[PDB]
Protein backbone atom coordinates (compact mmCIF):
# COMPACT_ATOMS: atom_id res chain seq x y z
CA UNK A 1 0.00 0.00 0.00
CA UNK A 2 3.17 2.06 -0.09
CA UNK A 3 3.34 2.58 -3.83
CA UNK A 4 -0.34 3.59 -3.77
CA UNK A 5 0.26 6.43 -1.36
CA UNK A 6 3.10 7.45 -3.76
CA UNK A 7 0.94 7.34 -6.84
CA UNK A 8 -1.39 9.81 -5.22
CA UNK A 9 1.25 12.56 -4.49
CA UNK A 10 -0.29 14.62 -7.33
CA UNK A 11 -3.64 15.08 -5.48
CA UNK A 12 -1.63 16.70 -2.64
CA UNK A 13 -1.11 19.83 -4.67
CA UNK A 14 -4.80 20.46 -5.08
CA UNK A 15 -5.20 20.14 -1.30
CA UNK A 16 -2.49 22.71 -0.69
CA UNK A 17 -4.35 24.91 -3.23
CA UNK A 18 -7.68 24.64 -1.45
CA UNK A 19 -5.92 25.86 1.69
CA UNK A 20 -4.79 29.26 0.41
CA UNK A 21 -7.29 31.34 2.43
CA UNK A 22 -5.31 30.30 5.56
CA UNK A 23 -2.35 32.34 4.39
CA UNK A 24 -4.21 35.56 5.23
CA UNK A 25 -6.98 34.27 7.55
CA UNK A 26 -7.74 37.12 9.94
CA UNK A 27 -8.48 36.77 13.68
CA UNK A 28 -12.10 37.90 13.07
CA UNK A 29 -12.41 35.64 10.03
CA UNK A 30 -11.44 32.51 12.04
CA UNK A 31 -14.14 33.42 14.57
CA UNK A 32 -16.77 33.69 11.85
CA UNK A 33 -16.18 30.76 9.49
CA UNK A 34 -14.49 28.81 12.27
CA UNK A 35 -16.64 25.89 11.34
CA UNK A 36 -16.72 25.77 7.52
CA UNK A 37 -12.97 26.27 7.00
CA UNK A 38 -12.52 22.99 8.87
CA UNK A 39 -14.47 20.32 7.02
CA UNK A 40 -15.96 19.35 3.76
CA UNK A 41 -13.83 21.35 1.35
CA UNK A 42 -12.66 23.65 4.20
CA UNK A 43 -9.13 25.00 4.20
CA UNK A 44 -8.16 23.35 7.40
CA UNK A 45 -9.21 19.85 6.34
CA UNK A 46 -7.66 20.16 2.91
CA UNK A 47 -4.35 21.29 4.35
CA UNK A 48 -3.99 18.43 6.78
CA UNK A 49 -5.19 15.89 4.27
CA UNK A 50 -2.69 17.19 1.77
CA UNK A 51 0.18 17.19 4.32
CA UNK A 52 -0.73 13.66 5.42
CA UNK A 53 -0.50 12.65 1.68
CA UNK A 54 2.89 14.19 1.30
CA UNK A 55 4.04 12.54 4.55
CA UNK A 56 2.92 9.09 3.34
CA UNK A 57 3.56 9.40 -0.37
CA UNK A 58 6.70 11.34 -0.98
CA UNK A 59 9.98 9.66 -1.74
CA UNK A 60 11.97 12.71 -0.62
CA UNK A 61 12.77 12.33 3.07
CA UNK A 62 12.94 16.11 3.71
CA UNK A 63 9.43 16.49 2.34
CA UNK A 64 8.06 13.75 4.59
CA UNK A 65 9.67 15.21 7.77
CA UNK A 66 8.44 18.78 6.90
CA UNK A 67 4.92 17.58 6.21
CA UNK A 68 5.00 15.65 9.49
CA UNK A 69 6.40 18.62 11.50
CA UNK A 70 3.57 20.76 10.06
CA UNK A 71 0.81 18.23 10.87
CA UNK A 72 2.00 17.92 14.43
CA UNK A 73 2.65 21.66 15.02
CA UNK A 74 0.28 22.97 17.70
CA UNK A 75 -2.11 25.69 16.58
CA UNK A 76 -3.35 27.27 19.79
CA UNK A 77 -2.20 24.29 21.81
CA UNK A 78 -3.92 21.77 19.47
CA UNK A 79 -2.02 20.01 16.63
CA UNK A 80 -2.66 21.39 13.12
CA UNK A 81 -3.98 18.01 12.19
CA UNK A 82 -6.88 18.20 14.62
CA UNK A 83 -8.04 21.47 13.14
CA UNK A 84 -9.57 19.75 10.12
CA UNK A 85 -12.32 18.03 12.12
CA UNK A 86 -16.10 18.17 11.72
CA UNK A 87 -17.13 19.26 15.21
CA UNK A 88 -14.25 18.27 17.44
CA UNK A 89 -12.15 20.26 19.90
CA UNK A 90 -11.21 22.72 17.16
CA UNK A 91 -14.77 23.89 16.31
CA UNK A 92 -15.64 24.66 19.95
CA UNK A 93 -12.19 25.97 20.88
CA UNK A 94 -12.96 28.79 18.42
CA UNK A 95 -16.30 29.89 19.92
CA UNK A 96 -14.76 29.42 23.43
CA UNK A 97 -11.37 30.82 22.36
CA UNK A 98 -10.62 34.47 23.09
CA UNK A 99 -9.24 37.48 21.11
CA UNK A 100 -5.95 36.28 22.54
CA UNK A 101 -5.87 32.58 21.42
CA UNK A 102 -7.40 33.75 18.12
CA UNK A 103 -4.64 36.13 17.14
CA UNK A 104 -2.33 33.29 18.18
CA UNK A 105 -3.77 30.52 16.09
CA UNK A 106 -4.02 32.97 13.17
CA UNK A 107 -0.40 33.98 13.30
CA UNK A 108 0.53 30.32 13.52
CA UNK A 109 -1.60 29.34 10.55
CA UNK A 110 0.06 32.10 8.50
CA UNK A 111 3.52 30.72 9.38
CA UNK A 112 2.41 27.22 8.30
CA UNK A 113 1.36 28.50 4.89
CA UNK A 114 4.70 30.14 4.21
CA UNK A 115 6.53 26.90 5.08
CA UNK A 116 3.83 25.09 2.90
CA UNK A 117 4.91 27.30 0.03
CA UNK A 118 8.41 25.91 0.24
CA UNK A 119 7.17 22.38 0.73
CA UNK A 120 5.02 22.73 -2.36
CA UNK A 121 7.94 23.64 -4.56
CA UNK A 122 9.66 20.39 -3.68
CA UNK A 123 6.53 18.39 -4.13
CA UNK A 124 5.75 19.97 -7.44
CA UNK A 125 9.04 19.01 -8.83
CA UNK A 126 8.84 15.45 -7.48
CA UNK A 127 5.41 15.11 -9.07
CA UNK A 128 6.77 16.34 -12.34
CA UNK A 129 9.94 14.13 -12.05
CA UNK A 130 7.86 11.04 -11.30
CA UNK A 131 5.62 11.64 -14.28
CA UNK A 132 7.97 12.83 -17.02
CA UNK A 133 7.58 9.85 -19.44
CA UNK A 134 4.04 9.09 -18.18
CA UNK B 1 -4.49 8.51 7.05
CA UNK B 2 -7.90 7.15 6.12
CA UNK B 3 -9.31 10.32 4.62
CA UNK B 4 -6.11 10.69 2.60
CA UNK B 5 -6.53 7.35 0.91
CA UNK B 6 -10.12 8.55 0.15
CA UNK B 7 -9.04 11.85 -1.30
CA UNK B 8 -6.91 9.98 -3.78
CA UNK B 9 -9.73 7.75 -5.26
CA UNK B 10 -9.62 9.91 -8.42
CA UNK B 11 -6.04 8.79 -9.33
CA UNK B 12 -7.38 5.20 -9.36
CA UNK B 13 -9.17 5.79 -12.63
CA UNK B 14 -6.01 6.73 -14.45
CA UNK B 15 -4.40 3.51 -13.18
CA UNK B 16 -7.29 1.43 -14.51
CA UNK B 17 -6.82 3.35 -17.81
CA UNK B 18 -3.13 2.55 -18.07
CA UNK B 19 -4.06 -1.12 -17.72
CA UNK B 20 -6.23 -1.43 -20.84
CA UNK B 21 -3.74 -3.48 -22.90
CA UNK B 22 -4.40 -6.37 -20.45
CA UNK B 23 -7.94 -6.69 -21.72
CA UNK B 24 -6.65 -8.22 -24.97
CA UNK B 25 -3.09 -9.26 -23.98
CA UNK B 26 -2.26 -12.29 -26.10
CA UNK B 27 -0.36 -15.40 -24.93
CA UNK B 28 2.57 -14.47 -27.24
CA UNK B 29 2.41 -10.83 -26.17
CA UNK B 30 2.80 -11.73 -22.45
CA UNK B 31 5.88 -13.77 -23.37
CA UNK B 32 7.43 -10.84 -25.20
CA UNK B 33 6.79 -7.76 -23.05
CA UNK B 34 6.50 -9.94 -19.96
CA UNK B 35 8.83 -7.57 -18.24
CA UNK B 36 7.76 -4.05 -19.27
CA UNK B 37 4.02 -4.57 -18.72
CA UNK B 38 4.88 -5.17 -15.07
CA UNK B 39 6.70 -2.11 -13.78
CA UNK B 40 7.29 1.52 -14.30
CA UNK B 41 4.14 2.52 -16.16
CA UNK B 42 3.44 -1.14 -17.06
CA UNK B 43 -0.13 -2.39 -17.20
CA UNK B 44 0.31 -4.91 -14.49
CA UNK B 45 1.71 -2.46 -11.94
CA UNK B 46 -0.84 0.22 -12.73
CA UNK B 47 -3.71 -2.22 -12.33
CA UNK B 48 -2.68 -3.46 -8.92
CA UNK B 49 -1.80 -0.01 -7.71
CA UNK B 50 -5.16 1.25 -8.85
CA UNK B 51 -7.04 -1.68 -7.23
CA UNK B 52 -5.10 -1.20 -3.99
CA UNK B 53 -6.24 2.50 -4.09
CA UNK B 54 -9.83 1.56 -4.56
CA UNK B 55 -9.55 -1.04 -1.77
CA UNK B 56 -8.14 1.56 0.67
CA UNK B 57 -9.93 4.67 -0.49
CA UNK B 58 -13.45 3.84 -1.47
CA UNK B 59 -16.36 4.44 0.84
CA UNK B 60 -18.52 1.88 -0.99
CA UNK B 61 -18.05 -1.50 0.67
CA UNK B 62 -18.83 -3.48 -2.52
CA UNK B 63 -16.07 -1.62 -4.34
CA UNK B 64 -13.52 -2.37 -1.62
CA UNK B 65 -14.35 -6.13 -1.53
CA UNK B 66 -14.25 -6.38 -5.40
CA UNK B 67 -10.94 -4.55 -5.59
CA UNK B 68 -9.60 -6.85 -2.86
CA UNK B 69 -10.91 -10.04 -4.54
CA UNK B 70 -9.19 -8.91 -7.77
CA UNK B 71 -5.84 -8.13 -6.09
CA UNK B 72 -5.79 -11.51 -4.41
CA UNK B 73 -7.01 -13.54 -7.43
CA UNK B 74 -4.28 -15.93 -8.57
CA UNK B 75 -2.99 -15.38 -12.09
CA UNK B 76 -1.20 -18.60 -12.98
CA UNK B 77 -1.01 -19.60 -9.33
CA UNK B 78 0.42 -16.19 -8.26
CA UNK B 79 -1.84 -13.39 -6.90
CA UNK B 80 -2.62 -10.57 -9.37
CA UNK B 81 -0.95 -8.21 -6.97
CA UNK B 82 2.44 -9.87 -7.33
CA UNK B 83 2.36 -9.46 -11.08
CA UNK B 84 3.23 -5.77 -10.86
CA UNK B 85 6.76 -6.36 -9.57
CA UNK B 86 10.11 -5.24 -10.97
CA UNK B 87 11.90 -8.58 -11.26
CA UNK B 88 10.13 -10.86 -8.83
CA UNK B 89 8.50 -14.26 -9.29
CA UNK B 90 6.26 -12.87 -12.02
CA UNK B 91 9.05 -11.76 -14.41
CA UNK B 92 10.81 -15.16 -14.33
CA UNK B 93 7.61 -17.21 -14.19
CA UNK B 94 6.97 -15.84 -17.69
CA UNK B 95 10.29 -16.87 -19.28
CA UNK B 96 10.03 -20.23 -17.36
CA UNK B 97 6.26 -20.49 -17.91
CA UNK B 98 5.01 -22.63 -20.77
CA UNK B 99 2.47 -22.23 -23.66
CA UNK B 100 0.11 -23.80 -21.15
CA UNK B 101 0.49 -21.45 -18.09
CA UNK B 102 0.64 -18.56 -20.58
CA UNK B 103 -2.72 -19.12 -22.17
CA UNK B 104 -3.93 -19.54 -18.59
CA UNK B 105 -2.64 -16.33 -17.12
CA UNK B 106 -3.83 -14.52 -20.27
CA UNK B 107 -7.37 -15.78 -20.04
CA UNK B 108 -7.38 -14.86 -16.37
CA UNK B 109 -6.10 -11.35 -16.99
CA UNK B 110 -8.86 -10.85 -19.58
CA UNK B 111 -11.51 -11.89 -17.02
CA UNK B 112 -10.05 -9.41 -14.49
CA UNK B 113 -10.39 -6.55 -16.96
CA UNK B 114 -14.05 -7.24 -17.62
CA UNK B 115 -14.78 -7.25 -13.88
CA UNK B 116 -12.56 -4.04 -13.69
CA UNK B 117 -14.92 -2.47 -16.20
CA UNK B 118 -17.80 -2.91 -13.80
CA UNK B 119 -15.74 -1.81 -10.84
CA UNK B 120 -14.77 1.33 -12.71
CA UNK B 121 -18.35 2.37 -13.28
CA UNK B 122 -18.97 2.37 -9.54
CA UNK B 123 -15.77 4.18 -8.82
CA UNK B 124 -16.40 6.78 -11.45
CA UNK B 125 -19.67 7.68 -9.98
CA UNK B 126 -18.31 7.78 -6.42
CA UNK B 127 -15.54 10.09 -7.62
CA UNK B 128 -18.07 12.31 -9.27
CA UNK B 129 -20.45 12.17 -6.21
CA UNK B 130 -17.62 13.06 -3.82
CA UNK B 131 -16.59 16.03 -5.92
CA UNK B 132 -19.87 17.57 -7.08
CA UNK B 133 -19.60 20.93 -5.19
CA UNK B 134 -15.77 20.83 -5.22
Amino acid sequence: KQMVLQQALPMTLKGLDKASELATLTPEGLAREHSRLASGDGALRSLSTALAGIRAGSQVEESRIQAGRLLERSIGGIALQQWGTTGGAASQLVLDASPELRREITDQLHQVMSEVALLRQAVESEVSRVSADY
